[PDB]
């Protein structure tokens, strides 16, 4: 059986060699624009010039955990691999998981600590990595900014000669006498007003219209004579100068600053003062929820997520998990379940791109960032963390259905092991496929008067990238693979098989369909900065399963503690 590993990986070989040929039939036929020989020929010049910068960085890190996933793979295949097999606890039966597993070890063995080393070894080797890809990116600058000062929390009865004339003496200069009519744009700013671009359409109905036109512009007018007496105390003050504004701040940090006619006036001592960004990317609609009721939006959409989250993994953990409640047909159970899985976190993205905009976050470039961040973190909370507490927890309760010497997942880790087999073949075949784009696109072509169409369509269909989600995912299935590098071995091996399918598919698609991307540099570093955290993972749930297996009072937990104490403090 070996845990229904040879089952999964033939289905799984199946269904990406079948959606490969697809793809073959379908890609030129469909979308009019092979490709394995454009994947392995096209230096590394080529997608520098086609598709920008940020796409050669983004293969950088690629290749990168390439060579980190071989690198684990090696070292976990040749010696942490042999020491799990060299244990009589969880079973004798060679096709089984639970001989490669960490479950097949003594409770009172010596080889828990080289388990413990290695965790340790991984962490410095992904350390390591990823400084070298953090060496490779360059161009860390344009962090320069005159204008800031995105004063908030101001009072609603701000004159602006008030703080003019009170900025006059405290933070002297500012000669900017321009900041408080920056307040709730909110409804000011319609973007609605695309009715006058299906005025021009003129929609029976033949025309209609107008009246919607009519009233969107009287309300246009209305808000525009409502801004002024709307102030919700926030404040920018564009100036001349960098170093003025540097040592602004730092007399503002430094706390009364140096007094005024009007600071008892303002109550200057209740604000707060930071740096402001661009006025591009300024959310003046989102600009609106501010305070208290800013936290609470984001309390409540953070709990309807982790609720849809523990409502979307359950199926899975109760399917996987059915047969041994009794305490199954191989082909379901375990692909079944993994692949429910597998399309929910498919389908999470887009949930957390409408939960944010729901959110309504103040700056656009913390609409981008914060999104890959929250894509990441719910991803871990949807495959990783969740399935495991669930599994262990079940099995917990099975084997009270305690010797606390062998409890793990049930089926051990095979379950996670078939998830990232599925992340490897199916999952980026279906990526590469992407149906759920050429059902869009098949869509707006029947949609339509389908005689001005099949001309347009085509040039809008394509999308530069989401650099962010990409590497959220990236970084998902990392984490996955990560945390059982040591813990059940076997894992690695078909990680490092998914990480290099996924190179060469983006490697494809980066040059071949999608548009070329100028994201932020950010994005890649907060990446960098996200892979850090599957070696922090990893050890963490080493110390969970020996916590669980062996009491405290073992060594081994003694140990593994502290080493993860210390490297959460660094």
């Amino acid at each position: 059986t070996f845990g229904g590993i040879p089952t999964m990986l033939l289905i799984d070989v199946s269904c990406f060699l079948f959606l490969i040929l697809v793809f073959s039939i379908i890609r030129r036929r469909f979308w009019d624009y092979p490709w394995l020989t454009a994947i392995f020929r096209l230096h590394d010049d080529q997608i520098l010039e086609w598709c920008g910068e940020d796409a050669i960085h983004y293969l950088s890190f690629q290749r990168h955990i390439i060579f980190l996933l071989v690198v684990v793979s090696f070292l976990s295949l040749c010696v942490i691999l042999p020491v799990n097999l060299s244990g009589d606890l969880l079973d004798k039966d060679p096709y089984s998981f639970g001989r490669t597993t960490i479950a097949n070890l003594q409770t009172d063995n010596d080889l828990l600590w080289l388990h413990t080393i290695f965790a340790v070894i991984y962490l410095f080797l992904t350390v390591g990595f990823m400084r070298h890809h953090t060496q490779s990116i360059k161009y860390k600058e344009e962090n320069l900014v005159r204008r800031t000062l995105f004063i908030t929390g101001l009072p609603r009865d701000a004159r602006k000669e008030t703080v003019e004339s009170h900025f006059r003496d405290a933070y002297p200069t500012c000669e900017v006498v321009d900041v408080q009519l920056c307040y709730n744009v909110a409804k000011l700013i319609y973007l609605c007003k695309e009715k006058k671009k299906t005025e021009k359409s003129l929609t029976d109905a033949i025309s209609y219209y107008t009246r919607m036109k009519d009233r969107l512009l009287e309300r246009i007018t209305e808000e525009e004579r409502h801004v002024q007496d709307q102030p919700l105390g926030m404040a920018f003050v564009t100036f001349q100068e960098k170093s003025m504004a540097t040592y602004i701040l730092k007399d503002f940090n430094a706390g009364e600053p140096q007094p005024s006619s009007h600071s008892r006036e303002l109550y200057t001592s209740k604000w707060t003062v930071t740096f402001a960004a661009d006025p591009e990317d300024i959310c003046w609609k989102n600009l609106s929820i501010q305070g208290l009721r800013w936290w609470l939006q984001w309390l409540g959409i953070n709990f309807t997520l982790f609720l849809g989250l523990f409502f979307l993994t359950t199926p899975s953990i109760i399917l996987s998990t059915m047969d041994k409640f009794n305490v199954n047909n191989p082909i379901i159970s375990q692909f079944f379940p993994t692949l429910l899985l597998w399309s929910f976190s498919a389908l999470l993205p887009s949930i957390v791109y409408y939960s944010t905009l729901l959110e309504s976050h103040w700056t656009k470039s913390g609409e981008n960032q914060i999104m890959m961040t929250k894509v990441y973190i719910f991803l871990i909370f949807m495959v990783l963390i969740l399935p495991s507490l669930g599994l262990t927890s079940l099995d917990f309760f099975f084997r009270w259905l305690i010797r606390l010497e062998c409890v793990f997942l049930p089926d051990q880790g095979a379950f996670f092991v078939n998830y990232v087999i599925a992340s490897a073949f199916i999952g980026n075949g279906m990526e590469l496929l992407r149906l759920p784009g050429l059902i869009l696109y098949t869509f707006r072509m029947i949609m339509a008067k389908t005689a001005a169409d099949r001309r347009n369509v085509k040039q809008n269909q394509a999308f530069q990238y989401e650099f962010g989600a990409m590497y959220a995912w990236m970084l998902c299935v990392f984490t996955v693979i990560v945390a059982y590098s040591i813990t059940c071995p076997i894992i690695a091996p078909f990680g490092l098989i998914y990480i290099l399918l996924k190179h060469m598919v983006d490697r494809h698609n980066l040059y071949f369909v999608y548009l070329p991307a100028k994201l932020e540099k950010g994005i890649h570093f907060a990446a960098v900065n996200q892979a850090l955290a599957a070696p922090i993972l990893c050890l963490f749930w080493l110390y969970f399963f020996s916590f669980l297996r062996l009491g405290m009072k073992a060594p081994a937990t003694l140990f593994t503690f502290l080493v993860l104490l210390l490297t959460i403090l660094v």
